[PDB]
């Protein structure tokens, strides 16, 4: 339920950042995974969330797994990253201070 | 449509697009390579690989902002053609 | 040179370039953003961030292949200008 | 001596792939590290080397460290990847079969 898999090149970067912010607020943590050319997105989302102050990372892992590839006959290999983030202590404030609602 | 490759598959290997572009040049002479957002890097890489290795030359390289079904995304369109050293590099590869 | 940002620093945060572009628009109205090879993705992202959030509009978006001191690299050049909603988004940000 | 740190945007992808092939032939293994927008390069180099058959990965790690940032006054955070590869059993053959030298 709190999993985001980046692949669709039609989506804007902020879709994922905001989708992660949601899942974090709703579920405390969030998972972010991506393959090959999509790892840049998850990398950038994490840098954004960490820097602006929303979250802290709990696990950051990149592996090389196999992928079913009917064209090549036998599976090819791709880099896959998996990043679990959890809400930071400043998250609630930020998800309000930007809206002038910070109590 | 037959000579246009759209890069939008994160599972694919870089070479699927480099080799597909080479197979297309063999057929149609030219080949179009396009992509949105995060996939532009791949098209960029493909082109650079083909330019540098001497397989081809570019004819058109255009980047524009398009509306997606509004959300805007960068889209690059690259048209390549076989270079004078193509057929030999292929017969030797 | 004062209104041109060249993205070529892997240590920098995405926002250093988004915010720098916003500070430049405040000064010169427009702002040029350029990059080679792997850095084109960042320029692509910067632009998309500014287009979507409503800060600005593009004027020029060109990608070309250039010789580096020959080795070829893709280079993108993007010129932006403040959008009619700029000053308000900045005074509110 | 067998370390490659990707940063320079003027370099072609094949510079790194071939530099890694060299360090591997010379030193058995090779290290490949990169920050943020440069992780895509190391990711692609590894996929290339693994797929074409040159190497096997021994360690693949992405972390979020601090970086000195005089402009922001206090360090920002960036993603950093580190990938150690070692020569595969097919490496020697490939670094010859392509040259019609495969004995
Ligand atoms: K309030
Ligand atoms: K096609
Ligand atoms: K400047
Ligand atoms: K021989």
């Amino acid at each position: 339920k709190n999993r985001i898999q980046v692949s669709n090149t039609k989506k804007p970067l902020f879709f994922y950042v905001n989708l992660a912010k949601r899942y974090m607020q709703q579920y405390n943590d969030v998972e972010l995974s991506a393959l090959g050319m999509a790892i840049a997105t998850v990398v950038t989302v994490t840098e954004i969330l960490k820097n602006n102050g929303f979250a802290v990372e709990k696990k950051i892992m990149t592996s090389i797994v196999d992928i079913k590839d009917d064209a090549r006959g036998r599976p090819v290999q791709k880099a896959k990253i998996e990043i679990t983030l959890v809400k930071s202590e400043k998250f609630d404030e930020l998800m309000a201070a930007a809206n002038e609602e910070k109590e």
